[PDB]
């Protein structure tokens, strides 16, 4: 029994969960459910990333404490994830006592080990509001084309890039006052010291090929010290012995993974598991599912931080690409920037879980949600191939045989073909080659339906004295359905529950080796209905508004 700790990136507390987030949490949940099916001790961990200037300011605008705002967003996020049946063992927050103590601990260890440097820097400062301004909170006139109202380090008119200090007639986005350059002492983590350690980690062959390639680019560019401090006013953790200084959000965010697990352990009254999973000599496995935009933090800063603070490092990073809708980046104007909550008003969770899973692989390529294809694939695969196997046979069993399945498999060889595929399918789930697993499963589905077509139960049903053969044929189809639903259990939690209720049995990975013989099944109303483009149109229109 392996001990596995799996995480998804911590969603920022200043935005609603959208389809992009869902790709990641669904990918991880499918993997996690599969690992649980194989009997491993699994801990699926996540939490809201709740610190930062953006969050501080938004709360101030809304007129509420940052605590109240993040609390509300945390509830919103968890309701959405719950709606998609993401099976977390714990969903915490970076703004917690566990994270505060772990962040202070790791910082102190890094400092004690000589990995923290003090350095003075100059940054735009709002004298009115009395706060340093991150680039995005500085607006002015583009130095090049002279277009007004430009934000940050780039112009949205001529496309020029530059330091905010180059902006003409700068203005604070917060107060409108003119910002001025001001000095301030900052604390830096000496990432460069871990260069060789990180390079070895990169070439070990554990990380995805594409990720390793990206890392080589970063080593080539040269690692730099990392500014991990921010001045007050700020919403975050105060730095020990440094009044008015806070830990930059990205320093405490990943520590949030640890904080969330410590929280879970403490709530369980478990006093040994935290160290068993995080101590340097851990035999437990640690995996982070993340998007390509945050690979730098997880592959360079993070492993280094852990190493320097005497904690074990990630066993592996599982990176995925971006989500596109109809081939392009989500677009608000086109109504393709879809929120998780909105999606659930139109379709069930299983439909999206299946679609993403059918397109996912072990690579970091973008995943495209083509809405036209979505309708076609769900109806073709879920309704017509898998669920069909149950719906086309259950009726005869319930009405003609009192719900009792035959005492023997009509086609043992065919059944063995299905159970024999468990090894390859499980390996595909294990290796994250989801698309491959789905292709294999649907190939079996076609084989199952061909079997039923060949036996023509609709013909046998109307022929005198063929009762025995009818029960045999239909039971066979139902047993093939049993196996298919087992392979799909990690993917379709809800349909699986309905399938288990119909079958009167919990679906376990090894259970497929024992077909259901002389077994009572229950009647069932629509296990899964078809969807149509009208629903897709409604979703897009609702998203536009
Ligand atoms: C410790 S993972 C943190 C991830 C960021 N909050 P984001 O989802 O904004 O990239
Ligand atoms: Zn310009």
């Amino acid at each position: 029994a392996k001990k596995i700790l799996v995480t998804c990136a911590l969603p920022y507390a200043n935005g609603s969960i959208h389809l992009g987030h869902m790709l990641e949490h669904i990918q991880a949940d499918v993997w996690v459910r599969y690992q649980r099916m194989r009997g491993h001790e699994v801990n699926f961990i996540c939490a809201d990333d709740a610190h930062g200037t953006p969050i501080m300011l938004k709360a101030q605008q809304l007129g509420i404490t940052p605590e109240q705002m993040i609390g509300e967003m945390s509830q919103e996020h968890q309701t959405d994830f719950a709606g998609f049946n993401i099976s977390y063992d714990n969903y915490h927050s970076t703004h917690s006592e566990e994270n505060r103590q772990l962040s202070e601990l790791i910082y102190s260890r890094l400092k004690e080990n000589g990995f923290i440097k003090n350095r003075t820097i100059s940054q735009l400062y709002d004298p009115e509001k009395g706060m340093f301004l991150p680039d995005r909170f500085v607006k002015g006139t583009c130095p090049k084309c002279k277009s007004p109202d430009q934000y940050g380090d780039n112009c949205e008119v001529c496309g020029a890039t530059y330091s905010p200090t180059e902006l003409i007639e700068p203005k604070s986005v917060v107060s409108g006052a003119t910002p001025v350059m001001r000095d301030s002492e900052h604390f830096f983590f000496d990432l460069p010291s871990f260069s060789e350690m990180l390079q070895a980690w990169t070439r070990s062959g554990a990380l995805q090929e594409q990720v390793a390639n990206k890392m080589q680019e970063w080593f080539e560019s040269g690692l730099q010290q990392w500014d991990i401090s921010r001045d007050a006013p700020y919403f975050g953790f105060e730095i020990p012995n440094a009044p008015g200084k806070y830990f930059y959000v990205w320093l405490d965010a990943p520590i949030g993974y640890m904080g969330s697990f410590k929280n879970l352990c403490d709530k369980r009254g478990d006093s040994v598991s935290f160290d068993e999973y995080w101590k340097k000599d851990s035999t437990a496995e640690l995996y982070h599912f993340i998007g390509k935009d945050i690979v730098y933090f997880h592959s360079l800063f993070w492993p280094a931080m852990l190493e320097g603070s005497n904690f074990r490092k990630p066993s592996n990073l599982f990176v995925h690409g971006y989500v596109t809708v109809n081939g392009a980046k989500m677009s608000k104007s086109r109504g393709t920037f879809i929120k998780a909550s909105t999606w659930l008003n139109h379709f069930d969770a299983d439909s999206l879980r299946y679609y993403y899973t059918a397109k996912l692989s072990s690579r970091i390529d973008d995943i495209d949600l083509n809405l036209e294809d979505f309708v076609q694939r769900v109806n073709a695969d879920i309704v017509n191939k898998v669920v069909n196997l149950a719906s086309r046979n259950a009726g005869f069993i319930n009405k003609r045989f009192d719900g009792v399945l035959a005492s023997e498999l009509a086609d043992p060889q065919l059944y063995k073909t299905f159970t024999d595929a468990a090894e390859v399918i499980g390996e595909a789930w294990e290796s994250r080659e989801f698309g491959k697993a789905v292709r294999e499963i649907m190939a079996l589905a076609d084989l199952a339906n061909r079997y039923v077509d060949e036996q023509a139960p609709w013909v046998v049903a109307k022929q005198e004295g063929r009762d025995a053969d009818l029960q045999a044929i239909c039971s066979m189809g139902i047993n093939l359905f049993r196996v298919l639903m087992t392979y799909l259990k990690p993917v379709l939690p809800k349909l699986t529950e309905r399938a288990e209720a119909f079958l009167n049995t919990e679906l376990t990975w090894d259970g497929i080796q024992q077909p259901l013989l002389g077994h009572k099944v229950n009647p069932f109303k629509a296990l899964y209905n078809r969807i149509d483009m009208r629903q897709v149109e409604a979703l897009v229109e609702a998203s536009k508004e």
